[PDB]
């Protein structure tokens, strides 16, 4: 730790949570192991308010070099703040810790799939709108997500959707064992392995379809190897039963083969809020 560059240590100070400011309960995991080694934690703010947080131990980091890079992804993610983007509370420098806010209702896909929950069509569109706003912010910062899907969004106690699975919050589902999301990828990303905000617009289109089917798997009868040919033939996900026609038109524009022809996230926010506003609640 003393081995780290001093002007780099000074640059990460505003991201670092001191050991006296955080209580990690290493005896209690969040989400029955489904999200890896993620623990309940208590973060104390400057006024001593207790913040319930989710603490992840970053076991993949060992050497000085990897610590230094992690400090940089920390500085960068700490500048991203938006009501629809999962914030980084800070980092702890035992393995490095990533401190994130606690998301009461876990991931958006699991929440909508749960038989007990009954979101209305308006509630579902509202979640889509929230994602679109989170993405509009990321795109305004020229940040390409590359893995947008309903499983990669979180829901807090106020039912506020947070775009997650990026920066230090990536590899969300990395589970330990003892012994490419091609169905969300834009057609040009499947062909070139490159990602843009226009490829994120395609993935948002798929997430919208996931929201409207309450988390059904896209293209269940099509192999990931066959997705490219299926998309080149002009075949697309079909209109979900309870999905309004103007919203399905929004999903379709998202899956246009010409990247430049797809809506921008700013346009998607405009169109979805206009659609959301036609529902009583
Ligand atoms: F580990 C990560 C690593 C990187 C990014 C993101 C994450 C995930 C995460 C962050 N903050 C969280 N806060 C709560 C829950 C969670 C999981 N399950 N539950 C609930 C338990 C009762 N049943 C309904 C779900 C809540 C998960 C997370």
């Amino acid at each position: 730790l003393s081995a780290l560059n001093p002007e780099l240590v000074q640059a990460v100070q505003h991201v670092v949570i001191g050991p006296s400011s955080l209580i990690v309960h290493f005896n209690e995991v969040i989400g029955r192991g489904h999200f890896g080694c993620v623990y309940h934690g208590t973060l104390l703010d400057n006024d001593g308010k207790k913040i319930h947080c989710a603490v992840k131990s970053l076991n993949r980091i060992t050497d000085i070099g990897e610590v230094s890079q992690f400090l940089t992804e920390g500085i960068i993610m700490k500048d991203f703040s938006h009501p629809n983007v999962l914030s980084l509370l800070g980092i702890c420098l035992g393995s490095p810790l990533v401190v994130l806010p606690y998301m009461k209702h876990g991931d958006l896909r699991n929440f909508i799939r749960n038989e007990t929950h009954n979101p209305t069509v308006k509630d579902l569109i509202g979640f889509g709108l929230q994602v679109a706003k989170g993405m509009k912010y990321l795109a305004s910062k020229k940040f390409v997500h590359r893995d947008l899907a309903a499983r990669n969004c979180m829901l807090d106690e106020k039912f506020t959707v947070k775009v997650a699975d990026f920066g230090l919050a990536r590899d969300m589902y990395d589970k330990e064992y003892y012994s490419l999301p091609v169905k969300w990828m834009a057609l040009e990303s499947l062909q070139t392995q490159k990602f843009t905000t226009k490829s994120d617009v395609w993935s948002f289109g798929v997430l919208l379809w996931e929201l409207m089917t309450r988390g059904a798997p896209p293209y269940p009868d099509v192999n990931t190897f066959d997705i490219t040919v299926y998309l080149l033939q002009g075949r697309r996900l079909l209109q979900p039963e309870y999905c309004p026609d103007p919203l399905y038109e929004v999903m379709l524009k998202c899956w246009h083969p010409k990247a430049e022809m797809r809506p921008s996230f700013s346009e998607l926010v405009s169109r979805i809020s206009a659609i959301f506003s036609t529902f009583i609640g």
